[PDB]
């Protein structure tokens, strides 16, 4: 917990685009910035960003074309993931881990989803 990781709520209808929110405490170059999202009980990650890109080699299958980041956003601390087609199995408690050049944190959200 050596830089500041915070989640706000987050809730979306099934059948309908969504976002888990996260924002942390921003680097200076985005060379240096690596996040994680992670679902509780899930094997491979729900989405990777490091270098810049997309690393999504470790991804679950629930979660395979259906994740992404604001790659334009990441420099200015905002770590949010955009989920395509909520439904009702993407319900429950998420982690958005990140590293920076000044340390590394993470956040729990609870993430909820309904007709
Ligand atoms: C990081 O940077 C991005 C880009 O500028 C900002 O993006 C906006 O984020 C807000 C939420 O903070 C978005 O509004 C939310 O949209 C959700 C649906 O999102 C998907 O679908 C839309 C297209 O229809 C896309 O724009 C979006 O990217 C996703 O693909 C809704 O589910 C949300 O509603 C829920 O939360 C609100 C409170 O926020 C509740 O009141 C609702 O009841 C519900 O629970 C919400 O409406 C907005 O659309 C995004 N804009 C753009 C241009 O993408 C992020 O805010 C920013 N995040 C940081 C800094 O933390």
């Amino acid at each position: 917990h050596s830089i500041t990781v915070t989640t706000v709520a987050s809730a979306g209808n099934i059948g309908e685009d969504g976002i888990l929110s996260c924002t942390f405490e921003p680097d200076i170059k985005l060379s240096d910035i690596v996040i994680q999202w992670l679902k509780e009980g899930v094997l491979g990650l729900v989405h990777e960003f490091k270098e810049g890109k997309d690393e999504l080699s470790e991804q679950d299958e629930m979660f395979r074309g259906r994740t992404a980041v604001f790659a334009d956003q990441v420099i200015v601390g905002n770590a949010s993931l955009r989920l395509k087609n909520v439904q009702l199995t993407d319900a429950g408690t998420y982690k958005c881990y990140i590293i920076t050049s000044k340390g590394k944190g993470n956040a729990n959200l609870e993430y909820k989803t309904g007709h």
